[PDB]
């Protein structure tokens, strides 16, 4: 019944995984352990209080070597040292952000987790999964997999619906994105010259791999999409601004309706929509991968089309980590 | 030699027109009077200290009901009563944002002014101008003209180099925009449901008529463009994100090269470029109508294009308001 997980790296997403599990009321995932090299006390405190997501819904105590909500806490620099065999770990959730590589993440297999799921694109991933779109391809042949990114998780279901309805010849994606943890509050030394500037002071153009990735989850679209991002001064919630050329002449109503159909049918709980005049903060804490904004569909001359699609880049994705982990457990 | 102007509405744009003249040290324009809703002293203080632009780069003395840096100051909310005739005002600069309409704006000529320049699209305008693109179309047969908008002024030059080079089949523009003073700090009653929302708290989609206005000033693109805006938590500096189908199979290098040329040659001082990895605040107080970001140009299969174009929605426009005022004054 219950799939035994361990969270490696108790950072935003790791904590958000936990919170998604408790909030949703789901009973199919047991969080057996967490690993992180900072204080156990500090970890519980960050779980308790979040500036974006509010108070933990429940009580949070540190008792001995565990956090009671009863989750064992570990501190290993080297994931291969974790007692995953002893703890009968089904799926290790790699969340630290520094072991995204398949080479690197396979350390949890060494430690005795039966499978690994990386909360980010993974280099040499056995499979990159956008739950609700391609998780059905998961099988005994896959041991270390990627959950894609928040952005990929948003763009793909929408891509799919559009391609099925009007066909996408080519498309360009700009994601207007909230600042993330790898950005600094003030200008400072960095791997990337864009992301080195004060995060809450500018619109910052930056790179995203999501459009290429949608080329893989949906092989019909390989090489037909590219994409970039613009980071702006909001702490959470992002949006895909997609312009594409359609293979057949179409309308706003045509596109909106295929979205409503998909959202009400086979992508229920992955894709949603709004006919209301909403702004980014209204999607904060929404669990969908994508929420399509009907108001914003525009179509020039029946063939050049633009859509706008919100996503809580933390909350959507963390709920997807749960679904992917459960679907993945069934192939063990 | 000099052009006599009166500024109606010493608001963000009213005051920045005045700073623009002072900073450039242009002697071709003389501010004779200004009108605003409130104090003589408050207008002085606001001019002195600007949260976005910094110290007013001279001295501002209150003296009588006049400001010395000598300009006379009024406070009649009704424009019809102000005495432009006996002040010999060549061109009036309607800058309030509430007499945008031509039928309304034509008051300044009743109240004596020889010509009128609305800082903002207008309804029944004799001619809508983007300086550096279409100003040589101004004739004696024009009394009340429109300076267009910040966004119109930045798309139009770029559309021109693009079209005239590679041809625009169809185009969709998103502007990512700094908040403006028609938005509030907190959610509150507004004629528009998006713009009612707390302005530094969300990305906020909104309508702009700039794409359409570009189709009228560049007649060749009548109804070939559409656009929207997303307001984000920055206080100044916006950007154009343009996706379009090009008539000719093209490249990035080719796109940026054409922009180099327009920048150095015929659009010098209106259009500039950058090859550097810059972010929005690096373009604060830049006087250009458009600054092209090379790095950011993308082309899919040689046909679907994307460019990114910065603009100081306050400083660029306010300088054009000066250049327009001058070119207009010559048809008198
Ligand atoms: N948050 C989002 O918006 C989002 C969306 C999609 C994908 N992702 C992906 O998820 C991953 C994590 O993102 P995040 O926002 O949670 O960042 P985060 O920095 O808040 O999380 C990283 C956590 O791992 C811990 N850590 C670092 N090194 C460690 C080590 N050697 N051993 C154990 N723990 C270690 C840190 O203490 C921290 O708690 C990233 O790779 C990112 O690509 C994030
Ligand atoms: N600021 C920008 O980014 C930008 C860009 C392009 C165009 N514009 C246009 O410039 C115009 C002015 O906008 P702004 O940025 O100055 O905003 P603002 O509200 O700061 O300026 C308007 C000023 O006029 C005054 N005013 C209001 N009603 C008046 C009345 N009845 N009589 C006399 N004075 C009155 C107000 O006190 C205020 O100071 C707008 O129409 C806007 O569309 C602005």
């Amino acid at each position: 019944m219950s799939v035994r997980v361990a969270i490696n790296g108790f950072g935003r997403i790791g904590r958000n995984i936990l919170r998604a599990i408790i909030e949703s009321g789901r009973q199919d995932i047991e969080v057996v352990a967490l690993n992180d090299l900072g204080s156990v006390e500090t970890n519980a405190h960050l779980l308790r209080y979040d500036s974006v997501h509010g108070c933990f819904p429940g009580t949070v105590q540190v008792v001995g070597d565990a956090i009671d909500i009863l989750i064992k806490v570990f501190a290993e620099r080297d994931p291969a040292q974790l007692p995953w065999k002893a703890l009968d770990i089904d799926i290790a959730l790699e969340c630290t952000g520094i072991f995204t590589a398949r080479d690197k993440a396979s350390a949890h297999l060494d430690a005795g987790a039966k499978r690994v799921l990386v909360s980010a694109p993974s280099e040499g991933a056995d499979l990159t999964v956008v739950y609700g779109v391609n998780h059905q391809f998961l099988s005994k042949e896959h041991h270390v997999i990627s959950n894609a990114s928040c952005t990929t998780n948003c763009l793909a279901p929408v891509a799919q619906v559009l391609h099925n309805t009007v066909g996408i010849e080519k498309g360009f994606m700009t994601t207007i994105h909230s600042y993330t943890g790898d950005q600094p509050v003030l200008d400072t030394m960095h791997r990337d010259l864009y992301r080195a500037r004060a995060a809450a002071l500018s619109m910052i153009p930056t790179s995203t791999g999501a459009a290429k990735a949608v080329g893989l989850v949906l092989p019909e679209l390989k090489g037909l999409l590219d994409g970039v991002s613009i980071r702006v001064p909001t702490p959470n919630v992002s949006v895909v601004d997609l312009t594409f050329t359609a293979k057949r002449s179409t309308t706003i109503e045509e596109i909106n309706t295929a979205i409503r159909t998909a959202a009400q049918g086979s992508l229920k709980g992955i894709l949603d929509y709004t006919d209301e005049k909403l702004v980014s903060c209204d999607f904060n804490h929404n669990p969908h991968s994508a929420i399509f904004h009907n108001d914003q569909t525009k179509v020039i001359d029946g063939q050049l089309c633009r859509v706008l699609v919100w996503y809580d880049n933390e909350w959507g994705f963390s709920n997807r980590m749960c679904d992917t982990a459960v679907a993945f457990a069934k192939t063990i």
